Formats: C-alpha cells, structure tokens, sequence
C-alpha cells in the first residue's frame, strides 16, 4: 500500500509535472493565482488517490459487535467523491448499501470507510461497485450484500457528450441479494 | 492560443499527466490507464479553449436593431470552469441582465460569451466581471447584471469539505449599479 | 394560403433530398404536405386583425385595479433559424373603468406568437395592441421562454431560458405597479 | 458526409428562401435575411446522425472489468425531428444493459443515442435502433432502451395536448426473456 | 326565496330537458332520466348566493379584541359561474384587513365569499363585491381580497389555454393608500 | 352533422335564456345578453364528439414500423361532462398498446368520446375498445385520472377526490406482467 | 337519530359545556364564551349526525347499469371524525376501489357512505371495516380495497406528541382479499 | 393550581358523561366507558396555560452577550383550542425580537408560546400576548410574533373550507415603528 | 428497573463529572454561560435515558381493545430520537410500525409509548429495532409485527466519515411479516 | 488549546464518561460500552477542536487582489455545534456575505472560519458575531453579513419538544448593517 513518506517523496514530481502543465496550457505559473498551483493541485490529487494506501483491517478498527441481528441493515446517501481514470476529472454521487448480517453487525461509519478506500482512486464506476460489496463480504462474512452506486461523470457533462442530466447507475449483488430475488427487490425499494 | 498550438503542446501535456500517474503510485501500462495522458492532455486543453477565443468572432455580427429599451434577460445558463488554485472543476449557472440601447445582442451570443471565460482557468469573481465586461464593451447598453452561482469541487470533495456550499458572485455596470430598482428587478426575475 | 400550399410542399420536398433523405419511403409520403400546413399554422397570426380578435368584448365593470392573466401558453417559431421558441406569457393592466374578456387577452398572444419572431418583437406588439384596443392606465407583459435553437443546437444550453418584458403607462412611470405585478405573476 | 453538406447547403438555403417567400414574408428583411443559411445549416445539424457510423463512435472505449451485471446511464438529454412534420421531438433516453464481462465506455452509450436522434425520426424506430446498436456493438447479455418525449406536433399544433408525452421501449436479450430483470431496470431509472 | 326555488325548479328541469333535446341526446336513456332535475337543482345550488344578505350571514360575529393589525384568511376555495358562458371558474380568495379595534369572526370571511361567488359572475366584479361587503360589515381601516382563478371557459374551449390563471385584486382604505400595508398582505398571501 | 347543429343552436340559446330568467336574474343586463347563444354554443362545443367518426379521426395514419412492443402516450388533458348534473369532470388519460397508429391519434380517439355526455367508466372502455378496433393490437390499456366538479364544488364537496377508472384488453387483460409495467409506466 | 332529538337534546349539551367552562376556571358571561355552550352543542351535533342516516336513504338508487367489471378507485376524499377515546378530532383522507359486478354506484355515494361513519364517535379501525361493508352491502360486488390514513389529535396535541405520526387501516373484501395482484394494483392506484 | 384539576376532574367527567348520554350514545359500550375522565384530562391538558406564570416560565434564562441584532425562532407548532366551539386550531408560531444587550433563552420564546396556546382561545389575542409577554419578560428594542393556523371549525364544520389557513400578527417596539426591520423580520420567516 | 431515587442520588455524580468535562476541555466552568451546564446536562442525560425506568405493563395501560380486526393497522412517521452507545451523541429519525391483529387491537398511541421506551436508552439502532418489535409481539401476541427505524446518526455527520446525507435503515419482521411475502411488500409501500 | 493538552486530558474526559455510564444505571463493562469513555471524549475532543485555531494559521494568505469591489456571498455551510447550556449539538447553515475592498479572501477560508467558533461549546448569537468580526479582522472589507439557521437538539429531543422550530441569527457589519439596500440584496441573494 502507498506510504506518508511517499506522498512526502512524490510530492516535488507532482508539483513539476502541474507547474508544466501550465506552462503548456499557454497559462503564466508566475502570475499571483497560479503561484501555489502547482503544490495545490499536486495535493488535492493525493488526497484524491489516498484510498491507495488504505487497507480493510485498519478501516474497520474491530467494529464488528454482536447484536444477534440476522435482518437487512442499509446505510444509503453515502456521499462519494471519484475521479475518472480515463479523464482525470472527477465522477461524484452516492453509494447505498445494505447486507444481511449472520449475527454479528459491522459499525454503520465503517460501510461508509469501505466507500472511502475504493472512491478514493483512479476508477471505474463499475469496478468500484463491486470492490466495495467484496471488502463488506470478505470483512463480515455476511448472508449477503447488496450496493448501489449513483454518479454524474462530469467527462460527460462538461465535455465530451455533453450531457447535463446523464446518471450512471450501478450495481453489486452478493450472496442473498443475488440468489433471492425477493431480498433484492426489499433493498432496491428501501434504498 | 491556436490550433498550432494545441498540436505542439498536445506531447507536452500527456507527458506530465503520464508522469503524474506514476508519482501517484499507479501502473501507467495497465488498460484503464494506457490512453489517459492523451485523454486527459485532451480534456484539459477543451476546458481551457476560452483562451483562443475573441468577442469580436464569437458576436458574428449579432447584433439587431429592435427598438427596445427594456430589460433583456437569459438566465439559467450551464456554466463549466476549473478552479486555478486546485485545477478542479467548478460548475453552476450564470443569469445575465442588460438593458439595451435600442439595439438587441443575439440570445446565444450571451451563453457563448460565458464560454469564452468559462473555459479557462478561472476565479469566479473574475469570471463574472469579465462576462459583464464583454457585454458592455460588445453592445455599449445602458446596464448589466451578471451572477455566478456556482459548486466548487475543492469544497466539496476536499479541504474544507462542505457539501451543500454555494458561491454567489455578481458584476453589476451602468444602470445596474446606479439604479437600485433595476438592480432589484433583475435579481427577482431570475429566481 | 390555399395557392401556396404547392409551393411549401414542393420547397419541402427539395429539403427532403437535399438531406439525403428518399422522399419516397412511407414515412415521408405525406411530409412535404404535413410540413407545409404546419408551417402555414404557426405563421396564421399574421392574417389576424384586433378588431376581429377582441369581438367587442369590452365591459363596464366600474374597475381601476390591477387585472392579471397569468401562465398564457405560448408557441412562437425562431425567425434565425425557424426552429419553435416556446413558453409563458404573462399579462397585467390597469383598466379605465372598461375591462376586456379575459380570453381576449390570450387571443392577442396568439395575433403575434403565431408569427416569425424575436422575442423582443413579440413582448412589444402584445403589450403595444391591449394598450391600442383598450387604452387602459397602464400595461405589463412578461414572456419567459424556451428557445430550441439554444437547447438543440449552437450553445446547447438545457435550461437556458429568456425573459422579456414591456411596461407601458402606469407600469412603466409607477415602480409600486410595476412590482406588484411582478410579485403576482411569481 | 461533409461534402454532401457543402454542395447540398446552397439548394437548402434555396428552399428556405421560397418558404418565407410562401409564408407572405418578406425574405429582404433584416431579421430574415441570413435565415435560409441559418435554417438549412440547423437542418444539416439536426440530420448529423445520418452521416456517422457505430465503429468510428464507439472508439474501442470496451473495457475489460469482469462486470456481469446492469449498467444504466440514465437522463440522457435526447432531440429528434418528427418525419412526418419535420419539427422536433425532445424528451429522455434511459439505457440499461446486462454486460457479458466486458463494458462499454458510458459515454458510448449517449453518442449512440446521438447516432439515431439526429435524423428524421419516428420515436418507435429511434427506440429500436438505439437497442439494437448496443446489442451490436457489445453482444451483451440483454440490452433495454426507454424513451420519454414531447412531440412539439402534438402541444404546439394538432392535438394541442400541452402536457402529453410519448413512452416508447426496447427490451432485447434478459431484458425481453426476465421478467425480474425488466422490472429491476423499470425502477432503477 | 325557498318559495321561489321550489317554483321555479320545474321551470328549470323543462329547459335542462329541451337542451338534452336540442343536442343529438336522449332524454329517456337511464343515465339522462333525473338528469333535468339533478341540473336544476345543481344550477340553483350554484346561484344561492343572491338569496342571502350579509347581515344574516354576519350573525353578530364582531368581537371587542382591541386589535389594531393585520388579520389574514388565506386559501378559500371559491366556486362560481362564468356569466358569459355559464361554465364554472375556480380558485382561491386571501382576505386581509387592518381592524378599527373590533375584529369579525374568522368564518364570516369565507362566508362573504359564498354570497358572492355563488351567483353568474365576472371575476372582477366578484372581488370588489368581497372587499366592499367586509368594509360595510365591519368599517375597518383597510382591507385586501386578491382571487385566483382557472376559468373552464379558457382551458376546455376557445383559446383553450391549460395553464392559464387570473388574478384580480380590490384594497379599500388603508391596504389602497399606504403602500407598505399593500406589500405586507401581499407576501404574506403568498404561501 | 353540422345542419343538425344549425338547427339546434336557436333552441339552445331560447333554453338557457329561460334558465336566466327562472334562477332570478336579468337576461336584458350587459353581462347576459349574449349569454343564452354563448353557452348554448359552448354545450354545442363540448358535445362535438357525437358528430365524430373514427375512421375520419384516424385518416390513415397506421405505420408499418415493425413494432411488437408497448407504445404509451400519457397525460392527455381530458375535458368531459358528467350526464347527471351537466357540469365538467376534467382531468387526464394514459393510454398504452401492443402493435403502429399515429400518436395524436389516440389524443383525437380521446376527444371523440369525452366531448359528449359521460359517466367515467363508459368514457374510458369506450376509448379502449376504439383503438382496439382501428388497430386490431395484441393489447390495449386506458386509465383515466379525473376531478368531478359535481363532486367539489357541489354535493359531497369534497376538494381533493379524485376518481381513477381503468379499461384493460387483450394482453393488457389477461397477462399480469403487462398490466403492471404500464401502470408503473404511467406514473409521473 | 332524528332532528327532533337534536332539538331535545340541544339544551342539556349546551348545560353540560357551560359546566366544562365553569370547571375549566374560565368565566362562562365573558363576551367570548357567551354563545360557547350552544355553538360547541350544536358542532358536537353536527360530528355526531352519521348516526341518524341511512345506507338506503343515501344511495338514492344511484346504481347504474354501465356493463363494467373493472376497478373504479375513488382516492383522496377528506375525512374528519372524533375520536370515541377522548372526544378529539382525528382527520385524513379514504380511498375506496370497488371491481362492479356490471352494475356501477354513483361517484359520490362512496364519499357519502364515508360521511355516514365518519360523522361518529370512532375507532379508525371500525370506520374503516363499516365504509367496506356498507359498499359490499349496498352493491355485492366482486370486491371492495378501503384506505384511510388519518392524523389524530390526541397524538399530536396531547399524550405522546408525536406530531408526524400518521395511522393507516384497510379493509379488503372479496377480490380485494383473496387476490393478491388486484389488491396491489389497487395500492399502487390510490 | 394542581389541586383545582384533581377537585375538578369529578366535575369535567360528570359533563362529558351527561353529553355522551345527549348525543344518543351508550356511556356503558366498551369504547366509551373511560372516555368521560379521558376526555376530562384531555381539556385539562389542553388549558394548563391558565395555570403558568411567565416568571416560573423563564427560569432566570437571561444572558449578557452583547447582542443588539434580530433573533428569530420560527416554526414553533402551537395547538390551541377555539373559545367559541371547543374544537381546536393548530399551526405554527414564529417569533423575532431585537435584544437590548441581553438575550432571552432561545427555548422560552415556545415555552412563552405554552403558556398562551394551551387557554380557549382567539387567535388575534393569542399572538397579542405572545408578543406583550416577551416585552415585558425582556424590554427588548422590538418584538414580533407571526401566527399561522387551521381553524378546524372552518374546515371539518361550518363553512368546510380545506385549505383556509388564519394569519395573525403582532409588532411591538422597533419591529412596529421602523418598516426595515419588520420586512426583514418578514421575510426571514419564510421557511 | 431505574428509579426516581436513583436518579436524585446521582444527580450531583452526573454533574460532577460534567463539570469535570466542561474543565478537561480547557473551558472556564465559573463563566456565565457554563455555570448551570453541570445540572441542565445532567438533566438531559437522565431524560434521554428514561426508558430504562419504564415497563411495557405501566406503558400499555390496559388500552388492549377486543375489536373484530384482523388486517394490517400502520402508525407511521413516529419521531424517535435515541443515543448512540458508541460516542453519546445522538441518533434522530422515523419509525413506522405495522402489525396484523389477532381480533384483538392495541391503542394507538401506545405504540408510539413502545418506541420512547426503548430509544430513551444508550442504543445502537438494530438493537433498537428488534426490542420494539418485540415488546409488541409480547403484549398483543398479533399474527405478525412489521417496524422499520430510518435514523440519522450525528456521529456519521458532524464526525467521523463526516457524511452529510447518509441515513441507516434498519428492519424486523417477525411472524406473517416475516413469513409471508405478500404482506411484507403491503406494509413497505404503505409506509412510504 | 495544544496537542500536548489533548493526550493529557483525555483519560480524564474518559474518566467522567465512565463515571456517566455508571450514573445512568448503565453497565460500563458490557460489549457496547467497553470503549464508549475513550469514544465519547474523543469526539468531544473534535467538537472542541475550534479552541486550538487562530484565525492567522487558518487563512494561509489565502487574499488575492482581484479588483473586485462587489458582494462575495458564501452560502449553506454546514454547521455543526454544541449548546454550551445542555451539551447536545446545534446544528444548520451558514450564510456568508461581503463587499471587499479590492481584495478578495478564499472561498473555503469563510467556511474554516465557521470550523473556528462553531467547534467549540456555543450559544448561536455569540458564533454568528465573531464569524462576521472574524471576516472583518482578517480582510477588512467594506461590509460583512452573517446569517446562521439552526435546528437545536436541546429544543426537539427534549425540553419544549418542538419538532420543526428553527433558529436564525445575524450579524451585519459595515456597508451591510449601514445601507439597507446592501442588507436586502444578501438576504434575498441567500
Ligand atoms: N475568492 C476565490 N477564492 C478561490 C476561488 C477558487 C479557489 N479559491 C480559494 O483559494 C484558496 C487557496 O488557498 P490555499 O493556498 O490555502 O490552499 P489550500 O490549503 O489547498 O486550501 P483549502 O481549500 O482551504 O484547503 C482557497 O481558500 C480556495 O477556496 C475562487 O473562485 N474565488
Ligand atoms: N359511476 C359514476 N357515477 C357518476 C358519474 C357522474 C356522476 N355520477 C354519480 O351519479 C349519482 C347521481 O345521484 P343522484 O341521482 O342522487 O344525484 P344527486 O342527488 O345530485 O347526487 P350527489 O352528487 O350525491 O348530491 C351521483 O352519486 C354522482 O356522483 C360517473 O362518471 N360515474
Ligand atoms: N376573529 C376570530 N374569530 C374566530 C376565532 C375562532 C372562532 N372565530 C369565529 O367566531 C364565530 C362564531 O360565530 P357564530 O356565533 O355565528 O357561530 P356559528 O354559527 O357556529 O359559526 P360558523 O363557524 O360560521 O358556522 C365564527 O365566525 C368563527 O370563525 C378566532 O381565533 N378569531
Ligand atoms: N386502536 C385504536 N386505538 C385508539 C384509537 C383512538 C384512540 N385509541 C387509543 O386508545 C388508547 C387509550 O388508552 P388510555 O386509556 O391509556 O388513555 P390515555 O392514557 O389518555 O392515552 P394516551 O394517548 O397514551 O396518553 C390510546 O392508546 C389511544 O391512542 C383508534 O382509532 N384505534
Ligand atoms: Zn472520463
Ligand atoms: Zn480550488
Ligand atoms: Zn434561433
Ligand atoms: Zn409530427
Ligand atoms: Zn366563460
Ligand atoms: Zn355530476
Ligand atoms: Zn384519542
Ligand atoms: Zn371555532
Ligand atoms: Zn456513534
Ligand atoms: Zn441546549
């Protein structure tokens, strides 16, 4: 996983490489708005990617408590910010999650750190949607799981197409959700 | 800024977002990633393409004689820009107002001066004076009134991390800023 | 209307093959015709006269105070490019004691939306004939409007919407009437 | 093609010209005297789709993700031009698909819609094509396309039915054999 | 009178008979047998209004508050007759006043309404109607009526225009002469 | 037929002149005088839907689009009268088939049934069974959505109700799945 | 219940509200309060007049002939009844659908039936079951689907407070019980 | 205060009896058998207004913050019962004062709203007392109250009017002399 | 069960610690705007955990009705607010509770006293959920219980993932709701 | 406040907790309870996290001379607080507006300055003024406008219990609390 010390290490590289970006934009680096530009934006793109250096057990810090719950628990509006990996422009929404618990319930804050970890990348819709439902399955061991990913690509709204009120809807299922078509059908009207 | 330009650059660009891929920690080789410096390179220079446009071409002579002294306002416009400071998007709508001369400006002409601003690297007070500015100077009415709503990114998805945060900027000539009732009337005409 | 009908149709069958299109597929049998008579419908405001329009409905009701027809549906056709520019026209005068049929109103929109226009052209004609076929206090018309050319093509700006108005009389000379009217349409 | 444009534009403006002729307006005008140019270069505009081919739009953007379930772009701003009066028709497009693995690049999907809008339409056909381009391109497990429009010849003309609207669908593959399928699509969008 | 709606009712369902008549129908098929009484009595439903006097409506509902401001009924639904076409136009009544210490009684407002709304009428007229009968009942400082309505007559026929509304207004004393008073009661309408 | 309608005009307009007279007021005011021929061609207008044929409504408009799926056209402004009181119910109609007619069309099938003197229930199996007819679909479905002003401003007096009929053939009728998918369809 | 009785009992109602005044602290000859004993009467009268009517008297033989065998709903018919636990309102809307046996009920005979059971001293529960059966009666249809969906009082203004809270009942009968799919397309309709 | 409910409550039982048995109703039914000490309770609870005093109300919440700017608490639920039918009116308080260095407790405004609601009511004296109570708890610069309320004696009886809603107001001090501050105030209470 | 004697003899404990709170935060606990703090959260904390001094019996109060219903009655929309176990901070939504009677009806507004006996208590909100359903089935014996708990969680908004919109569903069915599809689906679309 | 300072009063923080788990009855051994005093003071460690900013640090000389000399307005910032009075949260939106004086601040440097004083135990009139006092120190423009509106937990999930009631502050300095035009455009622009 990504490292502080490489953030630390990168961020020199990160800044010359915007800094000639804006020289190649036809811009002045030297000019009072682009002065801070190049260690800004260099910034902003680590904490954009900082999902690189998160792992699942640090995330999930234990909250794994017995409630002798074995019925649909969902968080959904979870808000989630990505950036397009094909464009480098962001693609933003909302993710909803639900899963049936064995027993044992996951902290509701640690579906939204799940999210976290993956939105928090270079991405595709599709490929978010199902690391997210396999790291709730793989940390839980759960009956099933189900998510919903909705977002506005802005590659298609300010550019490209141009399509304004273009959503991309997205969806992973997961043991019960997948196998029971009626558990599937409770989640999609809830969320 | 030219097409001639844009072509000479165009190497330039992907070559820093190729570099900026590996910085962050990223496989530049893998599928997802093989085209997006030139995709990117590409993306980046149209949200930039403001800078190669001039009023006098963009107006194509529209400019008719309507014998009109009232009000005139387009409103609701999508507009598109990108942060300086961070180099991420800011999105909303501009609503414009002016007073005519007895000559009428082209409806689009107003959207297509947004353009010219908006794609570029920008500050919203900028933006919006600049808009105001080319009206005056494209037209010579009695009065404009521009204002920006707009959704910064670099809120939203970073730093401070206000979610429902909106910026309102407005740029008030002529008759807008000296007379109070018609800076009062525009305002509650575009809500 | 009747002698020109040929005409429109043949111009639009021209169209037709100049797009590349087989005027003689099922779907385009008809079209040269049903595109002329459309024509010929969203121009018939211009064999219309206010006389005629208005049917001497004007009333002594004994009324001085603000009279308001709000929400008018209007569908008028972009003289540039001859694409529709549709949306809301909203009217407000002041009577002289003689009010007009309400309908009458809606009527006049229609003398002037039915037409080739600008929307400047088309707020000024409408507030310009209630103040002729009434000579009231004062008149108030308001046009927000949905311009295709702008939303389908050139700028493609989705919600982009224009307004217009025309203030004449006490509208124009009284700012208390003036934003009266402009708080009742809301 | 762009040469059909160029030695076709002056016959349009032509027929532009004899209509505001035929309408008992004056072509001379200063408001009507760019307009056959004008009109005729929004007509070519409006008729793109004619000249555009599936391979060339879709630009390889197929993408290995090991995906097999619905995708759905949804809203997708669409404008057409009604065959049989030549004026337009604008409303919405939803696309739903069930990928066999690998997936098409989102925006592909509104430049195909793009591809069959911009021609002389009747809603139906435009329906089917957008389906049917899809199925072509991909080769996916099942493909649905709903369309929402007005058609300006039924509020501004006609009818003058002001709040009608027209809801075609084209459901090929799982979404025309599953029910649940179909019913799981009907909702998302 | 009573006295005259009893006499006049056959009178009524032999016109209501003659129109079904007169219009292709036939009066002898199950669904159009009571259909000149139930018209009748419908009609004189609709017209009960000239029968009643506002004294007798009022019933000495003036209570001794020692109130000197703004009192408002808004949102009264208001059914009346089109005398032209004799086709229903409906909508809502807002009733403000600026009591002379004495306030009336709440219902007697919407009552007033009655009186004037169900008879043949012009929109104009209807308003007025209700500001002079509150001015007479109670000799306020001022009152308010503002009525919007959709007439039938412009949405199922001639100009056949769906959305369209009328709004009509009539302020006596107070809400006429000062300005401010007029602008209170007509945001405070606008719910 | 229009000759029908010339005819009937003048004793129309005697009718209502008599109904001024019998509710108390003034048939000789301003506001009245032209009320009697008005209103009688107002009711003349609104029962213009008798004197309509479907083959005339249709005029040829069915298209070989080879189109096996539902085709909807919804939110149709319907204005009708109730045949008991002689009063407006006005509100809209969803109509979704099976093939391909002309859209407008269905709105026109629409007006020839609801410009007449109706109950709700005829109203809208009388649209279904139209298009049925001129088309011969494998399905047809109608729903009808109105506000009875018998209801509102008379009688029970209740504001808010809404009566909502239905008329479902063929694949509409008997296949649960079809039925369902338009009626969620129809929801705006 | 007839007028007559109302006209009996109007005295001894207004008696007994002079007598909450006086119990209340308040001042019964206060200009205010002064007519409060007969005007509280004679709406408590007036919420109370279901009982003196009629499911035959109400129909007016309103059943018309019209060949239809296809759910007519009738939705949104506003409802004020009082609550039999401690005399305050309890208010909200029914929605009623029917499947005819051929033969139609007039429109507004089903907000008719709704005032008969309304205007009560109630349980929601029972008011819901009595509009069922009064259209099962007054029609044998195939089946009859009753909504109401009320905010009560007692709730909102007084015990628990809890303002948002809203009670919905229903009573299915024939079709509208035994078949599931009608009865959810009925649910989807209203 | 306590004491006069428990002696009265034999009393309040007794009348509600006496008026189940008026109205032809069985006292003895299983639904009816508690009602004439529920219904007694009830209009207890419903009138314990009379029984407090505004300076048990405050609590000494009176806080020097050297705030001399408006302070608005809108949206307070008010229930109240009507003096002329003994049926409630329901609706919403919204109160704004203009502190004169001190600053009430934001949670006594509604409890001052309490104090008055729960009494047989006007509404033009309900929203005077609200307004005289905070002056004279306060002697602030200004006060105003804004009541909006359903009568539902004019919506369930009566007139049977659905959608009528009664707006009352009263303004004290700056709020009734300087027309800026009461518009502000106005305005800031649309929600 | 909590009682009112227990609640006086630690009222001073919990504003000891409070005030203790109000000093570990580098706040000054004599200014004016901190000097009750001590005892009005003291006060708070003991009536947002209330419920831990209530019985279902008490609560009920013999409004058990013996009607002839045996269809779904919903109350819905009921405002809950709780505590979250995990941070004290609380957890504010909806609960909509449906049930299928077994002739015998319960009084309206005690399901709604059903629900203030358990939010009224430290919770996590599944735990919260089930004991609601459960008290019913318990007291009324019905053929099913239904209860769905919509709640935002201050620790996911104003801390933590810091997620603005972010809303937790939780359910429990027990009998017929459980067991029986078709009346699962009813109660989920009437409660919207 | 420092860093130092928080490692050094946490267990402390922690210590009161427990001693409040115990008070309430509660079992502070149980699985749920377990960590809940280390919890619980840290997160009103972060909701006091305002005490250790200085408006200096947070703005990061982040003023650009834009030539701009007209209203800036920053609207619907989440806000979240704590009522110095119960110690439950406050919480709404914050409005900002200013007229600069040639040079313009960074947008997100308004809404860190509401993270300053609405982290912190508060009263709202008091973190409506020094929002607007602090904007004013650190730009000195020609006018500052702060609205603030707030749902109080204290007053719905307690005390008066009202469910919707609302709180709206303001602050006004400068051009916007001198010229009342100025004053009506940023509270209808909000
Ligand atoms: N007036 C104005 N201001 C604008 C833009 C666009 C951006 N900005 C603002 O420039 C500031 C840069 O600050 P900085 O150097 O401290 O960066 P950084 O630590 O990453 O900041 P932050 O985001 O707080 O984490 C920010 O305040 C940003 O909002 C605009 O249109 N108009
Ligand atoms: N199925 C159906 N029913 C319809 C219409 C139109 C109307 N009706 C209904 O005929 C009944 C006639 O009753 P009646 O003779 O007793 O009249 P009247 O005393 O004035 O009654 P009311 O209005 O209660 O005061 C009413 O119930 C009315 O609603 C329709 O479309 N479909
Ligand atoms: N200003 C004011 N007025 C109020 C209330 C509360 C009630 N009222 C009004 O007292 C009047 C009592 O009249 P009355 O004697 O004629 O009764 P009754 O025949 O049953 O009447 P009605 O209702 O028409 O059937 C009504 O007009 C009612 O609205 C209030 O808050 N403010
Ligand atoms: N099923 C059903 N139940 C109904 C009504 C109307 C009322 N009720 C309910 O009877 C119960 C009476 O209980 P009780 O004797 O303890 O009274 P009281 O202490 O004043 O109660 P509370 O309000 O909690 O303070 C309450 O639960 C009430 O809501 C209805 O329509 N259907
Ligand atoms: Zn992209
Ligand atoms: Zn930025
Ligand atoms: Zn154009
Ligand atoms: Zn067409
Ligand atoms: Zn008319
Ligand atoms: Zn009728
Ligand atoms: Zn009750
Ligand atoms: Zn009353
Ligand atoms: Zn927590
Ligand atoms: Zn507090």
């Amino acid at each position: 996983p990504r490292s502080e010390e490489d953030n630390e290490l990168n961020l020199p590289n990160l800044a010359a490489a915007y800094s000639s970006i804006l020289s190649s934009l036809g811009e002045n680096p030297q000019r009072q708005g682009l002065l801070k530009t190049p260690w800004r934006a260099a910034s902003a793109m680590q904490f954009f990617t900082k999902g690189y250096q998160e792992t699942i057990s640090d995330v999930l810090n234990d909250a794994i408590f017995d409630e002798d719950h074995d019925e649909m628990v969902i968080v959904k509006d979870i808000d989630m910010f990505s950036m397009c990996e094909h464009h480098l422009v962001p693609f933003v929404g909302k993710v909803h999650i639900g899963y049936l618990p064995n027993k044992q319930v996951l902290g509701l804050s640690k579906l939204a750190r799940i999210v976290e970890i993956y939105s928090r990348r270079l991405q595709v819709q599709e490929r978010l949607t199902k690391q997210i439902a396999v790291a709730i399955t793989e940390a839980l061991r759960p009956a099933g799981v189900g998510v919903v990913v909705e977002a506005t690509h802005m590659c298609m709204v300010m550019r490209g197409v141009q399509k304004m009120n273009s959503k991309t809807v997205t969806s992973t299922m997961l043991g019960v959700f997948r196998e029971d078509p009626k558990t599937r059908e409770e989640f999609l009207t809830l969320i």
